[PDB]
């Protein structure tokens, strides 16, 4: 029978909470999400409500496009709780949890605990993590930062209400790496117990890289301090979640994060919280006040179940292949303008070529560059001048964009992310060309 | 012309960003985020991605559902900040921010400076307020605050990083009222210095009634300390928005926080920060780390627009309407059971009445009588024991439910918010008419 | 429990195939249409596909549009058949045709004995009954007609391959109403035998009125010749249902023929076809070469469910109070024009006024109004000129549009059908009296 | 520009009414379908109705389903009509014939000139052209009819009323071709002025092949008799679609109509008739009573403009790839029990195996195989046993399903159709055997 073959797909999720090998059908899934809708409250035909929080719904598009459900995630004291007025979105709760902590096992990282998504974005989630730590560390007053130039994650610690401690990086070769003797040095100035946490990073703009997690790992195990990773984009890289599986071996790391956008190709707005310690991780969670967005979450399911695990797996690979083709054509494309590929093979997702032949005329044309780019309908491409200088929440980065204050040229970064079609590269490359064609031809004639 | 029509009322709406009189056509809503999300550059049909951000959708279900706007709110240093890679959904934020500034006017609050829809539920919006005071005040650890039995906004304070101060209530014939004497007592105890601000709280469960805004507004004045307003329920109440229009009229009113789902009938998750002082409320969205969910201000815009200022009007009417019904009824059922109608006027919205014909027993039938409504499918009634002892994020309540230590008589709970219909108390009345007279047919035979 | 009610409305509907009383949620609909689609063989998740006709789709817009349900309705040799590859469309046929039934019924006539929507519009709807009574009369060449100015009923007996006979009416006061002898003269004239059927119209623009049906009835019970009803948009109206109950009552019907656009408020392109003999109306049925479109069905299935009987109910009593209100705002419009409603008390729906103030001076004023009314977007106005000349499918028409030869003035057609709101009738009032004014101006200036 | 982005292909498509050839991204198709019905005056923010047909709607969900697409296309006169009460409609049923032709083309018959969807199956389409010619040949009675078992074809020229003269197939090999001699026979027989046309086939069941077209097309020229060509699946395959171009050619072909769901992967219920004189294609369409249903000709537009150009010539191109691959597994399997594929290499669609070594048990095992794979989730495929009798529409078919009174063997019909995959074929190969060795079992034991 055919309702049976579709019982069998939902009863094998329900049972095991896994990420099916082969995606669902549309139909399946729509049946499940009918079927979860219907067991919340809201929408029971006998139901009459007289509280405050009742999930009514003035507009009918509004109800529609979010399936029916309308109470969200969680109970008033705790966002983890089984919700009585909404059975269907707790399930919805707890089977996207599992199916996540699948796909983070999938990813890299085998030894994961526990997680849970969060319907804030990446910044606001580091910035829970640093509030959940807080009651733990009452003493503590800093955060130990390797610097990375992008506003959310230096502002999550300020939010947070801590002092962020800014680690400039070690410039090897081309990259940019973790100073973990400056790291150690502040340790030991400031005193273990004033610091809250170390705030690792793992995907960042080329020509930084992931930041050294086994040996920062080990800081932290050493000193008891705990060690939070901005897993930001990382999850989609396995090389991103060995690191951060290789750090929880060898040494300390009690929470890592990663957006839901990123790695998962759904809208802006959530994120994954996740580490080895359940009770920790559990802390956390309990530390979100009040009801959340179901929004996320559904996202995320819809996209799983829709994939697969194999359907996933194909995206990585994809992934993988296309940061190759992207590297050959951004190399190949580089030196036919006298410029190079920066040499940056701890970075797995992205890269950089150097402005040099542009640049040091005195006339912005890096940064006419990028706007050039983005006025031809190209879009994520960072065209980085040198010497840009910002103050962001109270500190003043020197060479900002560059995460260093002397990196020593100018460069374009381009990414290869989870999605990328061919076409993206292709479409670039002949933009890009032209475009220094006609910045070259200014500054020649 | 038939497509003049609809671009006379999007014209209307982009330059003064004012809710229309009347509600939109379905046709007109969706042709208007249509145009919308043909802005964003996601959806641009030559465009290339090459960073990590690209608002990429692996699903058509999800890509669809939210009418293809997937790059959120804000930039990565700035919730605020138009974003250029998404220009559609940054006017979508701005015209929502603009239509709420209207309803909050609407409201009653008819000299509200500025607001912001935040994705985030009231609970977490309370704590992003208290988080941009910290920077304000650094001296402060306390926060004062009149006791309601409520876990969200009381862990609010917590996660914060902050030392909640309950004040308790003043028993005032049936309700329960601001001790503002105590207030008082305790910031003098403390230091105004020490103090993090004042929150108080407007729409609650009776017998408690919204606080004393007036005088707390005089009392934060004098000592200069910020008085934070939990308005989570009272934007759909008139009574609650005078209240804060007096409130900052007559002294002290920094910021005031409302549930999106309470108010405007839409799912859980996002809540609007509003204030008195612009560049105040825009400290507390510079606070937020990172982009943040367009979800919530999508169905709250999809709301306003379908309903225009008279649909809005008329379910406030309404609610007024069934507050009226649902008080008149459940007095004539409760005097039928030798109960009674507790007196609290100064609640517009929850209503209370007596439970002393089941309560004292030894046999938890306040409880179960709660428990048998739940099985009966009415939800949103509060069955208020005597007794309850419950620790919250580190404090312990006496008489838990009940706002009070000593609160005379057990109780239930019943409230009239917006989108009630007569058909939820007809269905409560006969329910619980039922439930009365199985408990006391137990207790009697 | 929550699905256990769903499914209490479900079965049922499905034991006695009625209309619920109450309209269901939204909620229950796309459940049980769901449920349907998941019946279909196309749908089944191990489904393989080796046939010519395997309900394939290429668009997902497509294929959601119409809730998966692809192979249509009916087997290559009868519509009427279940379709063992489309079990769950067969089971929506089956339960579309009952609830119709029921609907036939409750609009006045209680003694029909089958029924069956088809997916054509009411012309090829009446060409079908047509086609059918070709093999049961062969020697029959002629259709007698009693004239209706509209092409589509006309042209379905050319259509069929017979030859029209058309009966003029009979002026009595401003009403044409039937000529009885003329069209017992015919009979007579050309011999029952080469008569395929007499073929009436209930609906109708005014000043024509519904063919005297039980006249008619008898005439064709006692010379043996086939009665079918052009009932085109007559379901909405008590008064032309009972009027076919009483002709079957008291004579002969065959079949009675309706629009479900212009009855329930769906698109264009389906109909009914119903009668009193319930072989004969399936040897109609069984006329139909091949598989045809669901959507139609569908379209009444859903907005019948929707509405339940008592919103089915609601719709006709609301279109009686329309056509009062109609005709009290027309006749006092008319009036202050100095023009009148014409007497037309035996057309339930169609009303008209004169417009012998702005007619006979020779400069297509007429006309002009009707095409001021148009380009004021009002819809559904007739302007009814005199002596319009036309030929159609053979025939030519003197006075076109009128019914007549020699009907005595120009007038206007408005009418109340199902649906009509204040709005319609006061929007036409005022651009009506606009448009007057102009022509009279011109007329006079 | 984003916007201009998408209006330049609507412009494209608008201008030259072609096929884009890159398929459009669903947005455009959106934004364009939208801004169509928008074009439509029940749609229009300012409309008033005061008709009996004013495209109202009970339904929001069919409202939305159809795109607010409600008033059907064409005029009460005229099916190509443009309607001035729906100018969105009209322009949609433009544009969809337009590309229609452009695809009869592409598909492989260049010297189309004109054709239309018409809202009704094939069978009635073919029905529909009978119904014309009957007018230009009112002296005819007889269809010349090659025979096939396929009951709608068969019942759409009695459900014209004409008398079908059905003509046996030779056995040539083992395929059943168009007996040419008793073609011309009949003709003689009953002379020319008799015959209202030949109706041929060109994709049908094997091992019947389409018709010899070009040697019908002399035949039908020579006499002057119409030919109308039951291309009802043929559209999808070039070899089919070279026989009607070769077919006009070299003689006459006055109308050919094929099935929208068999050859578009869409909803069943729509069919094209085309042909290769204007005049007569445009009678065909002039003879349709009323308006009729857009349902169909949206989901071709829909689906045409998704795929564009490329997107069908690759499934055109991938059904001739599964044809190969269904051919090469069906023979391997064939071989392997013992059986062997039949010869019909005129046949580009459909192929069968013989089912020798199961029948003549006197055991129905031939129907029991049919049954068989129908259970086990097979659809599509025909089991054909000898001696079936069976009386349609007044004619007695000997060894109906075999299209001949004495095949030589019983036999299993599979096809690879438009949209088949690789997973069809291969579970088809995987049941069968085990069906096969199921049944020799029984027989054997
Ligand atoms: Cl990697
Ligand atoms: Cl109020
Ligand atoms: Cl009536
Ligand atoms: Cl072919």
């Amino acid at each position: 029978e055919a309702r049976r073959a579709h019982e069998h797909l939902i009863r094998l999720l329900l049972e095991q909470g896994k990420c099916p090998e082969d995606g669902w059908d549309e139909s399946t899934l729509e049946l499940f999400l009918h079927e979860l809708a219907v067991m919340d409250s809201n929408n029971f035909l006998g139901n009459c409500g007289v509280g405050e929080r009742e999930g009514r719904v003035a507009s009918a598009l509004v109800a529609r496009r979010h399936y029916r459900f309308i109470h969200g995630i969680g109970r008033s004291g705790d966002i983890s709780a089984v919700q009585p007025k909404a059975a269907g979105s707790s399930l919805l709760n707890k089977i996207t949890n599992s199916l996540v902590l699948n796909v983070i096992k999938l990813a890299g990282v085998h030894s994961v605990a526990s997680c849970f998504v969060v319907p804030m974005a990446t910044g606001m989630s580091l910035t829970l993590c640093f509030l959940t730590l807080r009651h733990k560390r009452p003493k503590a007053k800093y955060i130990i930062w390797p610097r990375i130039d992008q506003k959310s994650c230096f502002k999550s610690m300020v939010t947070a209400g801590f002092e962020p401690v800014v680690i400039e990086n070690v410039l090897e070769g081309d990259e940019l790496r973790t100073d973990l003797k400056a790291v150690e040095a502040k340790i030991q100035e400031l005193g273990p117990e004033h610091i809250l946490c170390l705030h690792s990073t793992t995907a960042c703009f080329a020509p930084r890289v992931p930041d050294r997690l086994e040996e920062l790992a080990v800081i932290c195990a050493n000193y008891d301090i705990p060690h939070v990773v901005n897993n930001a984009y990382g999850l989609q890289s396995s090389k991103c979640m060995h690191l951060i599986q290789q750090g929880a071996r060898v040494g300390r790391i009690d929470a890592f994060v990663q957006s839901l956008d990123k790695n998962f190709m759904v809208p802006v707005g959530g994120a994954i919280i996740a580490g080895f310690n359940e009770p920790f991780i559990q802390d956390i969670s309990k530390m979100y006040p009040g009801r959340a967005s179901a929004s996320p979450s559904l996202d995320v399911l819809i996209t799983l179940l829709s994939l697969g695990c194999s359907g996933y797996r194909k995206l990585l690979k994809e992934r993988k292949e296309m940061f190759v083709y992207l590297s050959t054509q951004l190399k190949k494309l580089a030196e036919a303008h006298n410029e190079r590929l920066l040499q940056t093979p701890h970075n797995p997702i992205s890269l950089a070529m150097t402005l040099k032949t542009i640049d040091g005329h005195h006339d912005k044309a890096v940064t006419q560059l990028g706007s050039m780019l983005f006025t031809r309908q190209v879009s994520g491409a960072r065209a980085v001048p040198l010497g840009n200088v910002q103050t962001v929440s109270g500190h003043t980065f020197r060479g900002f964009m560059s995460h260093a204050d002397n990196y020593p040229c100018a460069y374009l970064n381009a990414a290869a992310a989870i999605g990328m079609k061919m076409q993206d590269v292709d479409l670039f490359i002949k933009r890009l060309d032209k475009c220094l064609n006609i910045v070259r031809k200014e500054q020649t004639r």
